[PDB]
């Protein structure tokens, strides 16, 4: 018999890089760690003077885009703050704190609601916004060592997610219908320009109600400057594309071809043709040219932004021409003139042209950049060189093509002047050159089709800073044209800004005003209408959501503002008849420790030492008719408390009932007086007695809040129903001790003899039990009403009770964690939810959560054949090797679809129709097949690395997988049970999935059997 | 009788900023937006030309440096991979993953320790090492969106709360005393220069036992170049100090004022004296000089990095120079130039100095900039101005002072070569030139006392890149002066490598021979003496960590292993007899979603359907006498289950001792198929009793049972247990549950395409409280009643909790899922520093290895500053330019002060009391266990915020909005909270600030009277 506690020469093999702790220090000469150092490299190499070919190479390059995995953590990692400061510096007002809130809890569609409720391009703002001096500039975070959250990226994949959905937009539902609405909407608006400021404008016009609303484009394309200048690489053309679309589906008319100018489209002729209001919004069509570039041509090697950009644009942004047209031919040194952020789109494009070299030369200091970081960047990384203190003088032109560019030296004196010493002359080197000092409007018949608008000195249309109105009444313009945007979330909220005041306007044109108070729609979608409504127990719940008796409902005044938020329903904390009256010690409520030391939003559990209610029986049942009496569709249920004793719990529950209560929940907490457990909820002949006292004393439904902590749950849940109730309410608190100091002193530490007693654990950590107890609940006593409460945090998680058996499910340590708010994703969230099961093209997903895709970084993985299968690791010279290949693959590319809505083809469920539907699944271990064994796969592609999955198997499991000690890429043999650690510890979300095992499944029992 | 459920008018207003879901898109003006964002502006304005005032300003710039809080966060936050990439990056080798793993844990002392062993200047590492281009640059993390790993913070953060701790350092407590040492290592040692080199060096010679080791200094200071030019605001001199102690704890000798010149002190001088072995660590002495900078002098506005940097030092660095040292004066235009990392760190200095402008000017351009960015980004955004492409030619001088400076344009041809246009002059204002092109060895009177060394083309020491032997067998040299290393981590490193060689050669000369493989000492101090055994039902456990019949201990090859990393014992996987054979079914374990969508390391619970063992009670029981056969001292228990059948229990039983198990611990999750306390055996007292009675009359080693917590009273069936005969009980298995569904409805784990499951049980982290409340409770009920307990545990310190409750072993599971069996290195050097540190005296105010908490601000200590304190200035806006001028005063207040800072007292803390053992703190904290009513309700308490600390997020309020009182006021221009006095003390904000100990309860002042709402009759 060999020794069978140890492993064999092959397993000692596959462990060979399993952790182990030394006995002594490491040797390894400097030398050899130098050597060694370059091949697990992962960064940037600061002694590389070089970087890959980027020609041709489109792909993006935002360093802020997240998948989901990653959305999650940092959506997770927002403090989610009042009255936040983010919000504050953003220039469209987005409520960061909810959309990323509703990210957190995979309502993406609830975030991607907020997001275009205050922002029509919220994809693209997401994707280019210079968050870094607007919203993250002011983000709270930033005073953490971790920093400011990417709240752009976040944006972007709320977006991005919901784009993927295919969800058109529709008006207000409370809007009148079309015929219905008066004739002052019927007005014949006009925009000039399709760029952000009018596609927002019209967008927000559109959902107002006016119906005959046209953008008149002079290109023939849409998105303005979006898609003419802004580099593919940054933001992509379909993006663009989704916005407009989603624009349309208000009825926004679009028309390519027609100009702003004399002979052409004018104030007047608009006028003239019945045109109500116009939105002036064609920002600075022309490049800002100097002296010195007269003469010059393409054909030479010269440019300007507005004519480069727009012509790799054209070329890298399938669909934006109609016509495929060439990459600009850029060969030798480039030079961009300026430093302003257009030059650096300029530069990093060049390169994608096939810039040999570029060169930035800007006539001031460094310190004088006001291009934001984030796109210098982007600039410097790709290798593109700096030249500062240089003014341009001489474009010397031999051979009918530039050859170099004379500048001149600048430096700044005392007072803080610039000069430029018109002695010391500059010869740079230089194929080609391209300015990007600015733009601007000059084209007098485009000035003039524009009278009789006043101008300002800024040679740009005036308007009145808060209404976006010109000097002619029908008329207002915004974005670029006027000159205070500098961004495209400005530029959209100018829109913004002009849509409500044109409204205001067109209005009164009519006879008619508008609230004295701003109110622009907010988006919405089909997945609005979605009915989550539901009836239990002959109750009629608005949603399904409700606080359950706790915190959240210490005070009726907090109910109050919890219907107004929206809540379905509310339980008020727990009270008794006077003689019991009870008074709470402090502290009383603390944070929980079953996540480890993560302090701050989204705690993982609460444990509270606290009391029933302090308030009187008087001030509830009052505060219960009050609330009825101005909330009459919200249900309120009184959480009433007694000893055991008859008379008690008849008096108190026809008290409550009295005052106008929609139905009672026993709170079973009370101690019997005899040494099954000390509090009545455990023991079930107990329970059922109580049970019959209160069915007999009123007639409204009431309910046992049964507790966790019993043997069997079901006898005390039948108990209950074996004693009239109506239904059980599942679970309460989980009883436990939450920690200890080093010096043993408990926390909470009340009085100074530091004392405590056993608490109860609240919050996601308890989830398990509460959804084991109703499930268990809801097999047993089928049909019978469970109000579910137990770590229930987001619509999902709500689904998952409802799933279960559950009717309607109870909040209490989600709203500790947060605000009343969270209601609003709750709804928008079981909404999105339903609707999606009714999409047919959409079955893959889990949820809102799109099937995950083989990504490194969140961008997905080039499917390039040269790639697959080589097992080349994202670090060293295998990424080397990868950075090539994907070079080589662009230039073979260089030598080398409509988007519909998803119509629902099935009726949307309603919450009843999926109550208990995840029962089915729950069975015996008997039941579970052991012949239908599994076996995990890992994607090379989509791993980090980490070698965690190894260490598990090793130590957690079948050494059943080897760790390549040179790519630290894992592969599972086929000594793999299945268990299913490895794809549990993972850190990269589906990464690792477990398939069918196709080979015969052999126990391992060490030891024949005789 | 007012309308009750209606906030009041101050109530509402209280409120005001309270957050509630908008009916309507908002409308504000592009312009109105401008006028406010400056107000909440929290990082650099793009827009800004210049950065506040830094004259005299030495606080600390480093973007790494970490708290308390953030290193927790990041320690959790790092995969703690296998094979660890980043540490092949660290040129010590740093065992970085257990390092972190340790903080994670709160184990700073063995994350420190762990550090250490392999680098003797670890915290100053942590605070300077381009980890970028070292450690980081490796990090598989930087796959992620959220990026690579600070392990340079992590480290440092170690670092710091082990200085903190003041412990000593002391020889490998397994050498053999100093006199029955051999000969071999009194041998005379003699090191050149006290730097990173040869402190490393010395110190790792000191560690194997040689007690003649003398180091000798040039100047009057000690820690070379981390004390002389790095500047005191990246690597406070106070952190060499700390270092240059820990080594002097192990007797290493320094003597400063000698020099290695022909002079002096030269290889001859030393071999006639008897030294048997020299190590050069000198580094490169000299400035790197020019031609054109020939005659200038520091009076006309001329130094190099070597005079320039070693001034600053020198006045900035309290304790490096006796003597009061000016701040040099440098006013007007500062010109850097080189583009070499030494020239950033001039660029930064400069400004301390009084720089009015400071430009850095290298000949190539900016992609040619060979420092490390972070050292870049520091002096750009100091607001340093950066001149590429040019090169010095000429320093003008006019009334005996610099004014200008010529330079000549440079460029690169097609071929790569550089050109210098001798055409295109250029002419630069300059107060002051500052060149930075490096160091050298030049001085011929050094060179000669380095005789007969064979020096190579490089003009310095030539070493076999090995062994750091120069020519002469007997002297080793390391550090810059051999040329190689390029950072304070590396010449650290050539110490070491030196080190080791230095004693294989030593002992030869001695007739001795060393082991084969490389085998230098590890880190060692007073804490690794502690004594951390436990005896347990007359079972002696060499540490009472153990591992918990799971998954874990699937494998008795497993438990072997375990053994071999140092577990104190271990469980069987549960297994019976042949007849009640067992087989899984697949997926069976999966994830916790207890704490939200996060994956990765430290899944807060797990959910398994796994049954018992697969293998043989034959294979176990071999295995059973095998183990305890090779590990005598580890205990080793064999988990049993039969179902309710004497025979059997009994059978089973006794042919676990029979193996030799040296305890036994009863599963009892069988089912009992008896109609209607559940299905399960352990939820009956009754049967639990019987149970317990067959297994004593069969065997006679002790045994244990192993409880469930899904019941309604844990503590009838310990009791009825301990009736039954059990010797002790194991507390507990895992809880119920069920982990969740998919959106679909469908489960997981999901068996089969059926996709069904069952009941599962939840293991893990979110289970301690519930296996807490099991320990204490039993351990009151029963006392002296042996408890193994079991449920979360996954550090040293929570173990301590469940000792505390009553537990005198601790099982663990989970914890290992989450990583590795070394954890329990963490686990022992962790417990070992916790009962330590409990003697210690000036410490009480920590809790456990932390710290008290001080006011800070990411990490770093808030300026006490009078005029700044309760002005409520938060870090945003306005208030953050009003306070950054503020603090400038003071530094320029506190230069005009010129006051001498008082040298280091640096002592080691001293036990004032014998440490305690693991019996003497057993059940200690049962003690503040009572029911509610013994709960004090006259002894209230408030909270009470430290606006210092806050970063104005508002949590707090929102909490007490709608969970609590409505008791905080959050200011609506300084978004800082103020509970006002309706609060309770309920405590919830306290539990969701973010900040650590930013709220505080304090006893109440005014007397507390609950709310009724309606007054009593
Ligand atoms: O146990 C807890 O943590 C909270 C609580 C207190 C109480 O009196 N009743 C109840 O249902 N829950
Ligand atoms: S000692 Fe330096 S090179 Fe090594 S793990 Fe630490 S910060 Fe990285």
């Amino acid at each position: 018999a060999p020794v069978l506690s140890k492993d064999v020469a092959d397993i000692e093999s596959i462990l060979a890089l399993n952790p182990r702790t030394q006995s002594h220090a490491a040797l390894h000469s400097t030398l050899a760690k130098k050597l060694d150092k370059k091949h697990w490299k992962r960064n940037p190499d600061k002694n590389c003077f070089h970087c890959e070919k980027l020609e041709n190479n489109f792909d993006d390059i935002k360093h802020t885009t997240l998948g989901e995995r990653g959305a999650l953590r940092e959506a997770m990692r927002c403090l989610k703050c009042a009255d936040a400061p983010c919000q504050k510096s953003c220039p469209t007002h987005l409520d960061i704190k909810s959309f990323i809130t509703s990210i957190s809890n995979k309502n993406y569609y609830g975030a991607a609601k907020m997001i275009f409720s205050d922002n029509p391009l919220g994809l693209t703002c997401g994707m280019v916004c210079p968050t870094s001096d607007l919203c993250v500039g002011g983000c709270n975070l930033y005073a953490t060592e971790e920093g400011s959250i990417n709240i752009g990226g976040l944006q972007q994949f709320a977006s991005e997610v919901f784009k993927a959905m295919n969800i058109p937009q529709i008006r207000n539902p409370c809007l009148p219908s079309q015929e219905k609405m008066p004739e002052a909407y019927s007005a014949k608006i006009a925009l000039l320009g399709a760029g952000p400021a009018s596609i927002s404008c019209a967008s927000f016009l559109a959902r107002l109600g006016y119906s005959d609303i046209t953008i008149f484009e002079k290109q023939e394309y849409v998105g303005g400057l979006s898609t003419s200048e802004i580099p593919q690489f940054r933001l992509p053309y379909d993006v663009v594309n989704f916005e407009i679309e989603l624009m349309k589906d208000l009825g926004v008319k679009i028309i390519c071809g027609k100009s702003l100018s004399e002979n052409e489209i004018t104030l007047n002729t608009l006028k003239e043709e019945g045109y109500k209001a116009a939105f002036i919004g064609i920002g600075l069509p022309e490049p800002k040219t100097d002296d010195i570039f007269q003469g010059l041509t393409q054909d030479q090697g010269f440019y300007t932004s507005k004519d480069f950009l727009p012509l790799v644009a054209k070329s890298s942004k399938a669909g934006m021409c109609a016509c495929h047209s060439p990459l600009p031919s850029i060969r030798g040194a480039v030079i961009v003139l300026g430093a302003g952020d257009t030059a650096f789109d300029c530069a990093t494009s060049a390169l994608r042209c096939g810039a040999r070299r570029v060169f930035l030369v800007f006539r001031k200091g460094f310190v004088n950049i006001r291009a934001v970081p984030e796109e210098v960047e982007l600039a410097k990384e790709e290798k593109c060189e700096f030249l500062p203190f240089l003014s341009p003088r001489k474009v010397i032109v031999k051979g009918g093509r530039i050859v170099a560019v004379q500048f001149v030296r600048t430096e700044q004196d005392e007072t803080g002047k610039w000069n430029e010493d018109e002695d010391q002359i500059v010869h740079l080197k230089a194929d080609v050159v391209i300015s990007a000092f600015g733009s601007v409007l000059r084209d007098p018949k485009v000035k003039e089709a524009l009278s009789p608008i006043k101008f300002n000195r800024w040679d740009l249309p005036e308007v009145d800073p808060e209404t976006m109105q010109t000097s002619e009444p029908w008329v207002f313009a915004g974005g670029d044209i006027v000159g205070m945007a500098n961004t495209t979330v400005e530029s959209v909220n100018d829109g913004k800004q002009a849509s409500w005041y044109i409204h205001k306007y067109i209005q009164a044109q009519y006879g008619a005003s508008v609230s004295a108070k701003p109110e622009l729609p907010l988006f919405y979608t089909p997945v609005d209408l979605v009915d989550i409504s539901v009836e239990m127990a002959g109750l009629k719940f608005i949603n399904p959501f409700g606080l359950a008796s706790a915190a959240p409902t210490t005070s009726s005044s907090m109910i109050r503002r919890a219907f107004e938020a929206g809540w379905g329903f509310a339980l008020t904390k727990t009270f008794s008849l006077d003689k019991d009256i009870v008074t709470n010690v402090s502290p009383r409520i603390v944070r929980g420790t079953t996540s480890g030391p993560m302090y701050g939003p989204g705690q993982s559990s609460f444990l509270n030492i606290e009391l029933i209610s302090e308030k009187t029986a008087a001030y509830w049942c009052q505060s219960v008719t009050e609330l009825k009496a101005d909330f009459p569709d919200n249900i309120v249920i009184a959480s009433i408390m007694c000893s055991y004793n008859k008379n008690d719990w008849m008096e108190l529950s026809r008290k409550a009932e009295a005052s106008g209560a929609d139905a009672l929940e026993l709170n079973l907490s009370c101690p019997h007086g005899m040494g099954m457990g000390l509090a009545c909820g455990q023991d079930p002949e107990l329970v059922r007695n109580i049970c019959r006292w209160v069915r007999q004393a009123v007639q409204i439904p009431f309910f046992a809040k049964l507790t966790p902590n019993v043997t069997d749950i079901v006898s005390i849940a039948r108990a209950a129903k074996e004693g009239g109730a109506d239904g059980v309410t599942a679970t309460n608190t989980v009883s436990g001790l939450m920690g200890l100091k080093a010096d043993g002193t408990p926390w909470p530490a009340v009085g100074a003899g530091k004392r405590t007693t056993y608490g109860g654990v609240s919050g996601t950590a308890i989830r398990p039990i509460a959804l084991r107890a109703v499930t268990t609940i809801a097999r047993a006593l089928p049909g019978f009403p469970i109000l579910a409460t137990g770590g229930i945090d987001s619509a999902e998680s709500g689904l998952q009770f409802l799933h279960s058996g559950a009717s309607v499910l109870q909040v209490c340590s989600a709203v500790q964690n947060q605000d009343f708010t969270v209601i609003q994703d709750y709804c928008t969230g079981l909404k999105a939810l339903l609707y999606l099961k009714s999409i047919e093209e959409l079955q893959g997903w889990d949820g809102q959560s799109p099937g995950t895709e083989s990504h490194q970084k969140g961008k997905p993985v080039p499917r390039i054949a040269e790639l697959m299968g080589k097992k080349l690791p994202n670090f060293g010279p295998y990424l080397e090797q990868r950075k090539k290949i994907i070079a080589e693959e662009k230039m073979r590319l260089k030598e080398q679809l409509e988007r519909k809505p998803f119509i629902p083809k099935k009726p949307i469920p309603a919450i009843k129709d999926v109550i208990g539907k995840a029962l089915q699944y729950l069975g015996t271990f008997g039941e579970l097949s052991n012949i239908e064994q599994v076996v995990a796969v890992i994607d090379e592609e989509m791993c980090i690395n980490c070698g965690k999955c190894y260490m598990t198997c090793n130590d957690s499991g079948y050494q059943a997988i080897q760790f390549d000690p040179e790519t630290h890429l894992p592969t599972v043999t086929d000594t793999c049970t299945g268990c299913t650690l490895c794809l549990s510890v993972c850190p990269i979300i589906d990464c690792i999935r477990m398939v069918s095992r196709t080979t015969p499944y052999e126990p391992k029992r060490g030891l024949p059997l005789a």
